[PDB]
């Protein structure tokens, strides 16, 4: 049998400047993106997120499609340069009434609203003081935190601080694939402390002006070994250390893997005590994104943690080319477990995969029975992480909608929704009805 | 196009006590007439009775977790009054009421709105051993029957029903013999008929007097269709409509008793006294249709006492029970009630749902039954077109929550959109059932 | 001259919680800043606080009794914030709301209507300590509050009241501090009352999302009368009448705040944001009046804030508590309340009764308080001219049922219609409890 816990929540995922358009609309600063974005060379064939899926035009008929899809939540991110221009100061009535009308929407629907305080759309304004390498940014974003705690009080009632920490930081700062797009480890070191710094400092503010539930969203990319041969479990371990600890432990009050001062040498730092017991401030449950594992060998010039992925051609691969593989995530879902102490409830806030589909509807349908395939075989491989003692609280597919994948532009679909970016049309993909019977039957369809 | 319900549209199921209840004479029980009728060889389909049923009596629990897995916002049921009030008359039984005393309270923690009904089918014995229906002193013995329940559930049951289908009962119990207490007789049944309007109206003013909310009937109807252009055809259609579906309504809307039953009735019919027609006439605050179907009569010289009889409409799907699928039929009474009573009177349709052939136990863990999904989508839709045409619709029970006793044809018909295994009382949520949650989850909208 | 009440006017008694129940931190209880005040010494008359009361936490089966003696058809009380929710915030306490989970069940068993007020001056302390009435986050504190009890007693308590008079919450809490929790400021007397309507408008929508049957707010009354045809006398009555009759009453009719507590308040007034007066301004089902006495203000200068002050009317009886005994003054104010109100909303006097020297203990079995039956029979009277003057008043409730804390001026002010002694808590029914026990058994006929 595979039907799924009592209370046990469904439901699908966004971010802000992957779906909005409309990024200077109605008051609305201007983010890291907006500059990132408009520079040559940054995105796949210049791609920006100016229109995306005109979500702040069409969230309505989105809201009707969530409905179509059985849908009990939608997890969405709150672009802070629409709320608050300048990062600081003044707040934009017209951006915050967006997500006031998109709040009672959802409520009105049934759907519980699952908002992310920071998903990688950081205020220019805020870059031009440094951005993630300002430490005061730990405040600032603390008070963008409460402007939406006490906005939404009552109404949202399960807060994300931070969307994947790596992803900022790795793609942000150390590689800079990502807005703001800097190179450097000393900048990606520090940018990682204040990230987790500025969690502490929201969940802080969250216990004095919120009510509610709040935690952080972390990424897990589970490294598995390649051989037997040392070099190679030594490489293992800086890449599991640099991408699965670096933020994990000292949010578990751990510290920092003592194998990242390998990883960054010189770029290392020692941090006060008091940051720790600010990043370590206690939270009421966590989000794991998850997509695939990796293999991890020894690679004396990889940059900086010295290693890199084994191709795994036994399996399926993505259209972002990662390996498709069910069973790691029940590992990854076991291991976070045992990391947390069983103690802090969990649910996963993002899965999903990207294959290709056509720009457009074949007659009113979207065939992609590999995303199909990935939905079910992961979903089971939860049921499987339920079944080990897991407290696992719900599940929300990436994404709801085709959208802009970042810095690889539209060219790489994750909805369950189709959307053909020349007319904003939306069609549900097999996927998406098919999730909609796992949603209805609570599971047991897998049977 | 939309088919999203109108606000605090209500939606549910119902069942009746005889059918499901089981334990009739348990517990203090009285004996009524279907315990007799029961119990009488001949009468009953295999000898089917209600002695067990869907033991609802003892597992009324399990059925309240299934009303909230339907997601039913209304429960419509019956009491029974032997349960209540053994002899009909005179001392309760504690022990009868503390039970629909314990199931209210269920329903009402469970969020789910009580329906209740006060007569369905099952007269005290000790009541038909003193004429039953035929007497005129019945109209006083169900207005004090009404009165202990008006009283014993003030504030917790809001929406009263006083008879259900006077016709299944007359025409049934008194005309045909087909239901308890099993009479043959047109001169009983134009007595039974008035006797039950009657008390009718006086279990209206003794809700005036002492009751709180809202009373109405329960009326079903099977609107008659035109067979052909014969004038015949049309005289024995409109003989038909007068004796089904008019007999009732009409005194109910003070137009007195349609002349044809003059023609259909002969040397049975009678003229009442002109006040017995102000008591029937008592204003209600809402009105229950049930409906399944349509016939289309034609003349039949032998065929007693409204010389007509169906035209099999070989175009349709019909159910177990023999009766055309044919959902624009339900739109078009909706109206015609509406028009009946002037507009001004709430309506709700109280039964409506459909019988097909169910395996005796579950085929892993579910009953497959599309004809019945299909009867659902095409008769909800039907009522969004009712409404659309300004019907004051205010809600909908299907019939029924469980497989019961579809009474004389034993447990043969299941009308339920829960499956019941009587080998073993286990419940199986049909898919009809499954489809039905949606519909109100969705507020109709799943039917776009 | 008849006195016959209208069918189904609801005759009753009222009480506080902190002023009956003592065991005020018992059974997981939290402090409320009624414990905190009466333990601070200067605060209460003879140093009385409310630790025992008439100890009805412990007592109250014997009350109930003492409420069907005298044949009460309701029962209006409140409930204590902090022993249902010890911190004000978070965690509920089961013993607490189980108290009046029993109280509630035994009334209805009783076929005594429970009457609920969610506050009656007994904040908990640990919501002071975060500014209690001047922090703007108590309208959602309350509501929860409010859900809890709307939620535990959903159908058994039908008739709800959300604040007991802000006036003396505000006036004696915050702008003399009088009352607890003894502050004394123009600036926090405007903020604080803001807050209090405020929280009565979240109360209702809470109510109106999870609750069932009426909610309303309670208001006390003090009708302002001419001191003399001097136009600064006028200008007097108009300020006190404004800063004590109108002040809530305005704003929860939509009327905005009264001009004259520009006046009044000076530099201490504010302007308060739009949409508040949109909550505030939440249509309520009912409307209770406490009513006492009536007052005649003069012009003094040196009177703050009001720069006003009553004029001693030596023609008439005064209670204990020095309030004139003048019974056309509650016909006037009950017109007046209807007029203010339109007519629509329904009325019910939740407050009315009068305090005279009792001995501490019975006199062979009795309790002689002719005072306190003739102040009894002539407002009732009162209450039956206002009626006939077309105010809809639906009930009425003497306060208080027992002799008990007079808050600030403790025990030596006895209210009851049931004599307490203090020093044994032996209950004695006074001979207004007698003679209020034949107005309600004889609906009003006992004063023809
Ligand atoms: O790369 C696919 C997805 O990865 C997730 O971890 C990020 O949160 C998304 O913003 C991104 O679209
Ligand atoms: O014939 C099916 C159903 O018909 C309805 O009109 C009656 O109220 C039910 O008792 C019966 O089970
Ligand atoms: O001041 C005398 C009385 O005033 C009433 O309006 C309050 O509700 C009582 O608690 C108090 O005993």
């Amino acid at each position: 049998s595979y039907r799924f816990p009592e209370g046990f929540l469904w439901g699908a995922a966004t971010a802000a400047y992957q779906i909005e358009g409309s990024s200077m609309a109605d008051g609305a600063g201007e983010s890291i993106w907006d500059r990132f974005s408009h520079t040559p060379g940054n995105m796949k064939d210049g791609d920006t997120g100016d229109v995306a899926c005109d979500h702040y035009n069409r969230w309505r008929e989105d809201i009707e499609l969530m409905k179509r899809l059985n849908l009990q939540a939608y997890r969405f991110s709150v672009s802070w340069s629409r709320v608050i221009p300048q990062g600081r100061g003044a707040i934009n009535p017209k951006g915050l009434a967006f997500y006031d009308r998109l709040v009672d929407g959802l409520l009105e629907a049934g759907i519980e609203p699952l908002a992310t305080l920071y998903h990688w759309d950081l205020p220019a304004a805020l870059d031009d003081r440094g951005g993630w390498l300002n430490p005061d940014i730990a405040d600032w974003f603390a008070d963008y935190g409460q402007v939406l705690f006490e906005k939404f009080k009552g109404r949202v009632k399960t807060w994300g601080t931070i969307n994947e920490p790596w992803c900022i930081v790795d793609g942000g700062y150390l590689h800079g694939a990502l807005a703001p797009g800097h190179r450097s480890a000393y900048e990606a070191v520090i940018a990682g402390h204040n990230v987790l710094r500025a969690h502490g400092a929201a969940v802080r503010r969250f216990r004095e002006v919120g009510e509610g539930q709040i935690g952080i969203v972390l990424n897990i990319e589970p490294k598995y070994p390649a051989s037997d041969k040392p070099e190679d479990e030594a490489a293992r371990r800086r890449a599991e250390a640099q991408m699965n600890r670096w933020f994990l432990d000292p949010l578990m009050g751990r510290g920092y893997p003592e194998e990242l001062t390998d990883v960054y040498g010189a770029a290392w730092r020692e941090f006060p005590k008091e940051d720790f017991e600010l990043i370590a401030e206690p939270t009421d449950w966590m989000g794991l994104n998850w997509y695939t594992r990796a293999v991890p060998e020894n690679a004396p010039d990889a940059w900086p943690t010295r290693s890199r992925p084994v191709r795994q051609t036994q399996h399926a691969h993505t259209e972002t080319g990662w390996e498709v593989y069910p069973p790691a995530l029940t590992d990854t879902l076991v291991w976070l477990s045992e990391q947390t102490g069983g103690k802090l409830p969990l649910m996963v806030t993002e899965n999903g995969s990207a294959w290709y589909d056509p720009p457009h509807a074949i007659d009113g349908r979207i065939h992609d029975p590999m995303r199909v395939h990935y939905l079910q075989t992961h979903i089971k491989a939860l049921h499987d992480a339920i079944g080990k003692g897991v407290d696992l609280r719900g599940y929300m597919v990436w994404s709801l909608l085709d959208n802009l994948e970042w810095s690889l532009g539209y060219s790489k679909r994750f909805g369950i929704v189709h959307v053909n970016f020349a007319t904003q049309e939306r069609t549900i993909k097999d996927s998406g009805l098919f999730y909609a019977e796992v949603i209805k039957t609570h599971g047991d369809v897998l049977n």
